[PDB]
């Protein structure tokens, strides 16, 4: 699958704490990154998954992990949504917009018939190698705590080969 | 160009004051239709172009003309925008979501670069034949009156062939 | 569509009050241009659409805008029409002949069925980028004022990007 | 070449004595037809060639020959030209318009780089078989009297095989 | 992705509590299934992941869940391993051999250059639809507890749409 | 058409007043040329057409015009015919044999199913440009007088552009 | 090689003692045939070859062997050559004319760059099978007596197989 | 047949008396090699074949003949099988593991629908040429003594050509 | 080609003084050994061919059959059989394959020489290739190892599992 | 193939007791007769081959050369030459063509039999095919008519026009 492969290049606008930033594969370099994809902003689904992440952001920032949530929504939408849902408001990590689906497709995570990304979370090590993958159907939640457990395990393994 | 061609079939989710509805080309047969494409919801630009159309919904509706505004945003976002923006709130016409970009592409009006539609308006007669096309860049705005003048001309030209 | 694309190179014969001239895309570089396509010369329809443009040549010329009307008629016919019709006589802008239909086809505006161009107008900025497209069927006419409004908007949008 | 081959189908609007008629291969059936192509109406070339034909029309109509002059000009133009040049005014035969070049191309007589027909005259017998062909460069005239001489010879041969 | 897609047909031999049986896609029809893939039998990594799952085999069984561990080893090798390791001896669920690697490739889970399946688990509903995916690199264990949670969650979402 | 196009390279053997020579496109460079094609030597049709041209061979010679009669017969056959017929014996111009049929096909003048050239004459200027074409079916003679007229006319138009 | 292959269908005009006839593969069915190809009529080379065959034609006809000399000249030229040469005059067998070159090509015997057939003789049996395929370059003659020997030899082998 | 062809490059892991090693075509260059393929480790069939080869391995090593038994099982399984079977235990030659199936396919010896190699032995000389390609179906055994005879015979022919 | 079914073929050949035709049908319902070699009448020793000769009466009693094959015609085999004493011992069909079709069916052609490689194929009653044996020049085939494979093949056919 | 230049080739063959290699170069600068036949050792009469034998000393005195060809190997030709009395008279090179390349160069292959058709080709010193003669079985080639064509070909080479 995509496991154990290096992420592909990319150029996306995002929303992070009030300001609009731009992101590329360059920023992922040397760092541990988590790409958290979800289908769409402003739906009626519980914004709970993204909240769990936000709730563990401080703990992740401590581990030296960057988080990018991704939807095929424009970064503009992320802004308006970040100031509507009280859950979303808690988000301090970058909220990437992928209206061209290019980032989503780089990760083979596009629901082609919907123009929306699937619920998938990727863990990329400092070298750009995808080390953990998780995808679920609408409705099956992703545990932010299991995500942490794996980020730690990944790093331990990166340092204790064999 | 698409001038004088029949519209390709489609099926998209829409927001029509309160209710989500499914629109297809089947809904357009028999009526005069107007497809008002635009870049995106929740942008910092002026929702003027869309609001103005609402200002004439009275007349248009009188003229047996329906209005389908289209963006590659999901109908979920349209709803959250409709009831979060003054001008957007005036809209009583169906607000189509085209996250797959298929409707947009049938109208050859996609910024493959951004994943957003361009500022374009289409007049479709009851037979589904495009009678008028209008496309402008960011900044040059569309004029609601000019649109109505055309629709009237279009309706008239139909009455007295050649 | 051709919106936001650069015009393809061309070389056609034209009539400009008295003189026959050769126009190319080289003539359009640096200026704002307007390509006014129409079906044919000597038709029993109303030369109104063309005459009106002349009515605004004053201003347009002020705005540093040139006008190239185009039909798949030869420049010979344009001359015989210019000095045989009142309204046509007001024309001080270059009248292009496109008997090969190449210019028309670069603008994807040909009725392959008839060998005549469709009622379409194009606004091209100094870089050769189409900024506004307008196409209507027989009967629905184009409005000279609306055209000027766009050109002004187009010129302005250029001045203060985004 | 095209000699001795049957003409291909066609549908063209024409101008004949004030009224606009339509022509097809059907009308050529059972009759002797002469397709007289020329480049363009309203030029500065001497309209003399078409005049010679007109001058012998009565004599040809007596022989049971139909004449169709053809230019890639619209039948509309033929009308306005028939009432401008005093020579053209003499024309009693149908003046076909071939703005789609389809008729011109059926006879392999299109100057593709110009969108105009070449100076060619074809003689089609009652069965649709091309029996005489003549093409000349701009400037070399066609003798209407030689055309007659050949139409007669054609018919004599049609009746005196071997 | 493979999320929300239907598992493909397959036919493999497996070892299940002392005996050899055949398993196909038809045995999963109507039940919930877990496809647990690992690289190889008899390696030196701790068989903790497969032990975890054995410990919960009763929970999953009460829940109408079938477990299938999969490696590209033969079923003969599984039978043997089931006797070497005390951990592997707890396993009561079916151990599928996949030497042809077809079942593994169906799940796009093959490390092609090693001919071994990656560490990936798939939760499949009674309709053969993949509702959850989990894949990790060597060293990053998979918790049988998190899998149970996700399974209950999937069973819940299938019986409480909203 | 072939009108106004350049003749192609060719190399054939010919009979010219008692001797055999070679003719190529290089012998036409710088001169006016007439390529007179006929179906076959020794048939029963009257050799009037080739006699006509012989009668005017002096006119054409004074005018700087070369005559080349062409058939798909060999040059040996031409030499012989030049003795059978009294008419053919008048011929002083070159008689080209074209058994390979290449010269004939260059002029797109081959009756493929008979392997004989059609009755066609080509007038070529000193630059190798075809200025006049004449083709007739069997029985319809070609007048050497009309050919002279056209030639003078061509020579005139080349030295009096307008 | 064409040895041992069935001759192909053909239809040519020929000159046989006084008049013109049509020969096809049908005429050869049931008989033994000699197809005698030669380059050209009226050349300067003595018709010894054709004459020797002529001398043995009574014998050949006894053996039930039909003869067809072939060249790319027309039957017209054969007639003229026949009634103008001592040797050719003796010929009482059909002289096929092959100006389209099809028959010559059927026997793959064309000198393409000359448009003339090569000096080749083919013996064809009643079933249409080529049994002797003597071919020689210019200058290397053929012997009628040797031809007769081969025909007798072939006729014998057909009577006494193996 | 692969007889008389050079073996292809490969790189596999193997189990050779106690530890794991890497074997490539390089290791075979300059030596005589026996590639002994078999379906699978731990199956129920007695390892008589592998054991007989083991019995004659001292003799084979005298003759300078290297042995590599191969199966699609991993080297891990070979180790476990080796230290768990009387017969397998005797083996002192390298036991190659071919889970990707590449080596097996190199020798076109794969039972594709089973993912297991067929029972085939290949004798390869110092230059890499296959000199004896014994292959048998399941049940049809192989004799080590006969293998030794062939190797001696092959070694002789290399010393005494022709 | 191991475990595949032989293809259809039609060649001329020789068998004890007379000419016959051999097709897959002759192998249909029978057991067979297709023994390919490069060429009749060469300076190389017909050892292999004489070898297979001796066990022929025995193979025949097993309903088993032998067909030697080369790209020489059947006519040449008849000549060789009545000239080389080793070859004269042959009582099995000597197939001629001048078009190379039979040889290529078994993917056993040296394209650069128009000759078949030294290769033995054991085909069961259902036409499946089981005991295949191919060796380079100078490496001999033990008419004894072949027989062992044939009996093994028959035993497995009769006693699966 | 009339009036075309022969192609390059490399085959093994026999010539008076020993083996040699023949290529187009051997024909380069020489005159040649390529005489194809179906097969050595068949029941058909080697009449044609014995025929060409007799004029060989004569052809040789004309710097002319003869190469008989079949898809049999050179080894088989050596056997046939030392077995058939007719064949024993042969002193010209007997080319072996088991791959069929030489035969196919001259477009003279019976693909369905892997054997060359009965066909004679006369090739001049520049390698151009002039006197080509091909006949079906039973129709003989007159070693006399061939010679006549060879001399005619030499005469024309020496005296154009």
């Amino acid at each position: 699958s995509l496991i154990n492969t290096k992420i592909k290049p990319f150029k996306n606008q995002a929303f992070k704490n009030g300001e609009f930033i731009e992101v590329t594969e360059k920023d992922t370099e040397g760092r541990w990154s988590v790409f958290f994809f979800y289908p769409a902003d402003f739906t009626f689904v519980c914004p709970t998954e993204l909240g769990d992440v936000a709730d563990h952001y401080e703990e992740l920032q401590k581990l030296g992990v960057d988080v990018y949530s991704v939807s095929t929504d424009t970064h503009f939408t992320h802004k308006a949504w970040h100031s509507s849902s009280e859950t979303i408001a808690k988000i301090k990590y970058a909220m990437i917009g992928d209206p061209t689906g290019a980032l989503t497709r780089n990760f083979d995570n596009m629901r082609e018939d919907e123009g929306l990304a699937d619920r998938a979370t990727f863990v990329v090590d400092p070298q750009g190698i995808i080390q953990a993958i998780e995808v679920t159907a609408e409705g099956i939640g992703r545990d932010a705590s299991d995500l942490l457990r794996k980020i730690k395990a990944a790093q331990y393994v990166a340092a204790h080969p064999g």
